[PDB]
């Protein structure tokens, strides 16, 4: 009931065990994101984690030509 | 509420120049690749399929890498 575009800064990369003996091979790949909050984290003191928010910005969608041939739907 | 793991084989990417992924861990839903493939004499639809999405509950937080991603769900 609601979609858009992740801004192609962010995207997913996907694996599958299961299709690597069993095809043929599909390899990690990187896919855009269609549609909270998120944030980036590192180690400073012994434990503890810093933590920077990425502003995700995103384009809403209209028509169907704005859709890529490979991309990846995550459902809220 | 405890953090979960989720599955390496799913990592998120980030480009924002320096183009690295991150292990995703999850504070509190389903995930489809989308292809062409089907193909047809005029139009081309989109294959849709499910990925199993495999979370672990965290034990320690010594077992965190050094770098990753957290994303909130409520």
């Amino acid at each position: 009931p609601a979609l858009r575009l992740v801004d192609p800064q962010i995207q997913l990369a996907v694996t599958r065990m299961e299709n690597a003996v069993g095809r043929d091979n599909v390899g990690p790949k990187v896919y855009p994101i269609i549609l909270l909050s998120l944030n980036m984290a590192r180690k400073t003191l012994n434990k503890a984690f810093q933590l920077t928010p990425i502003a995700v910005q995103m384009t809403k969608l209209a028509t169907t030509e704005e859709l890529p041939d490979e991309f990846v739907v995550v459902t809220v």
